[PDB]
């Protein structure tokens, strides 16, 4: 569904993820968590993290971190040919974490403002949309998958 110029686009910045996945992925989890306060109910070993200071110093979110941007990156880079790296994804959020698509949008914001603050030269407005066309892409399938197991959310 994306042109291959922008899948290029989405992997060129992807590329400056991966310079730092653990930074990365706390920021877009602090953001999140700032943002929408409701995702970080989600996550009961987070919750004693009350200042950005812990957040960032925390281990156990820093792993976390580099574990969802790696899932999505393995995803990004298949570029639209994903059902198999997708499906576990979506099991584990529909039946076990109950993850609502709307959560995924945030997340999704959340991935945007963090790859613009860092990369502005790199993540103009064709790269952004780029991405953002990408991450709708992802949050369609998952969404069928979903509901493919039951979950309506
Ligand atoms: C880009 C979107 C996301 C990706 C790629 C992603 C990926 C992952 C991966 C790979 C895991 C570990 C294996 C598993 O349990 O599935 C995981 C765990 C988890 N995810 Fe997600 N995730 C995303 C968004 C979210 C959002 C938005 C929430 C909640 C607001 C969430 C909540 C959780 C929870 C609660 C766990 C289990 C963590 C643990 O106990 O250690 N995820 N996620």
């Amino acid at each position: 569904v994306l042109s291959e110029g922008e899948w290029q686009l989405v992997l060129h910045v992807w590329a400056k993820v991966e310079a730092d996945v653990a930074g990365h992925g706390q920021d877009i989890h602090i953001r999140l968590y700032k943002s929408h306060p409701e995702t970080l109910e989600k996550h009961d070993r987070f919750k004693h993290l009350k200042t950005e200071a812990e957040m960032k110093a925390s281990e156990d979110l820093k792993k976390h971190g580099v574990t969802v941007l790696t899932a999505l990156g393995a995803i990004l880079k298949k570029k639209g040919h994903h059902e198999a790296e997708l499906k576990p994804l979506a099991q584990s959020h529909a039946t076990k974490h109950k993850i609502p698509i709307k959560y995924l949008e945030f997340i999704s914001e959340a991935i945007i403002h963090v790859l613009h603050s860092r990369h502005p030269g790199d993540f103009g407005a064709d790269a952004q949309g780029a991405m953002n066309k990408a991450l709708e892409l992802f949050r369609k399938d998952i969404a069928a998958k979903y509901k493919e197991l039951g979950y309506q959310g």
